[PDB]
């Protein structure tokens, strides 16, 4: 019987007819005299890719699924459908656009090493990328102080950059904070 305040980010809820893939937690202080500590969720829908935000209080039951985690190679796109395999028993995990929408601005037409799919119960739920990913720059102003410019890397992603980056160059980046870590 897990509470509200034990959540964490990555983990799954099963909540009112839908199950919600922690994305953030916000632990909110009391915002009047005599009001209580509130955590605010925000959430993905596993099988929409729909966001979802709900407060609970601290003490608040809520219901987490078992998640089981299975290493994965990208096998290929068609279309709509992104098809990955198990790097073990080769079973392919099918994932619509919607649903891995966000890891797609990180993750390059090659796919990466460390990719992780979860799942409960022979549900596929959603992918798991690791820490950093590198990615090629396609666009940015030429290269020429702590300041950055934005970056279009080969995703469609954008971000801040040092000055001196030139386009065609390769850059390692923080997938859950969006931020240039060096070449």
């Amino acid at each position: 019987s897990p509470r509200a305040n034990e959540i964490k980010k990555g983990m799954v809820l099963n909540y009112n007819g839908k199950l919600l893939l922690v994305k953030d937690i916000d632990i909110q202080s009391p915002t009047a005299r005599g009001a209580a500590t509130l955590y605010k969720m925000r959430f993905s829908d596993v099988r929409t890719g729909l966001k979802v935000e709900e407060r609970f209080k601290g003490d608040d039951i809520v219901d987490t699924v078992t998640l089981t985690r299975r290493y994965v190679d990208f096998s290929y796109v068609d279309g709509n459908e992104y098809v990955f395999m198990d790097k073990e028993d080769y079973t392919p995990y099918t994932f619509t656009k919607d649903q891995i929408e966000e890891e797609l601005l990180f993750m390059p037409e090659g796919g990466m090493p460390d990719m992780q799919v979860l799942t409960w119960d022979g549900q596929l739920l959603a992918l798991e990328l690791p820490q950093t990913v590198d990615l090629e720059i396609v666009e940015t102003a030429p290269g020429i102080s702590a300041r950055n410019k934005p970056a279009t890397l080969s995703t469609g992603l954008v971000i801040q950059v040092p000055e001196y980056l030139s386009p065609g160059e390769k850059i390692r980046i923080h997938i859950e904070e969006r931020r240039y870590m060096g070449r």
